[PDB]
């Protein structure tokens, strides 16, 4: 869907920005600093679910650039495992949000955040 | 969800970028230049649906900035009608995509695009 490789870079950065907002905005809720409204969080995690599937198709072949480390493409398969692991952790977060259980949400949220960091540590400059 | 007003600006620009990609990538399909796969389009329009609800909450009070014209806030209510009209046109597009009818998709797509332009004409610098 990208006319030039920089279009893919702009798309993925935008997706990751939105992901970060939908993930990070829950931090005060998981910490108990903002109230826990189960319906609010369920809705938000549904948006995060959708968003969290979007960046990976914009690291296609030939889309080298941005703050991506070249190893996204030089070890594409390690990168792929890290995206699928992250998405699997999003499934656990969705289940916790659908259950309406703050303890489960806290645990899942930490799992998701660890998965973000693991990919950054290897693939972000 | 924004620590400072510029955070809202970055969020909305990112949402609108993603919206534009999910909308514009269908152009060759509606023009007949790329094949029409009803399941492909149905899935894509579901993503566009989700995305199309996201920018408006990031034009909150006090989030003046970006390439937004000041009138988004000085006539907030005209801006609001234009967002709700755009979202209503997204509903028609979703219905066309769910029906799997290329003629209906073409008509809805044109309706949506006209709604994008109508808002830009009044509110984008
Ligand atoms: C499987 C790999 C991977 C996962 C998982 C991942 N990221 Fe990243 N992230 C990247 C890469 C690669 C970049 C740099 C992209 C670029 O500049 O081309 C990035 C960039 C970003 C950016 C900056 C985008 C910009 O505007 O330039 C943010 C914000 C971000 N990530 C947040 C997150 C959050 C929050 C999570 C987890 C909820 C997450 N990421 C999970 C790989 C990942
Ligand atoms: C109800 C108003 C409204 C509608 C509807 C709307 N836009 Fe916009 N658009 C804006 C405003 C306001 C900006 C500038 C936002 C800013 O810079 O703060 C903008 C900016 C953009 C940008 C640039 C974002 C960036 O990276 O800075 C793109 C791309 C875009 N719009 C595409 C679209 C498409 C495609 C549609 C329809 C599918 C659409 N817009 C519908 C109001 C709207």
């Amino acid at each position: 869907q990208f006319a030039k490789p920089e279009d893919a870079v702009k798309y993925r950065q935008s997706a990751l920005t939105l992901m970060a907002s939908h993930f990070g905005r829950m931090t005060p809720v998981v910490k108990g600093q903002a109230p826990y409204d189960a319906a609010q969080i369920k809705a938000n995690v549904e948006v995060l679910k959708t968003l969290s599937a979007l960046p990976w198709a914009a690291f296609g072949p030939g889309t080298e650039g941005g703050d991506a480390r070249p190893e996204i493409w030089s070890d594409a398969a390690s990168f792929k495992q890290k995206q699928q692991a992250f998405q699997d952790n999003i499934v656990k977060l969705s289940a916790a949000a659908d259950a309406g259980d703050l303890d489960k949400l806290r645990a899942a949220f930490g799992d998701v955040g660890a998965s973000c960091k693991a990919c950054h540590d290897a693939y972000q400059k």
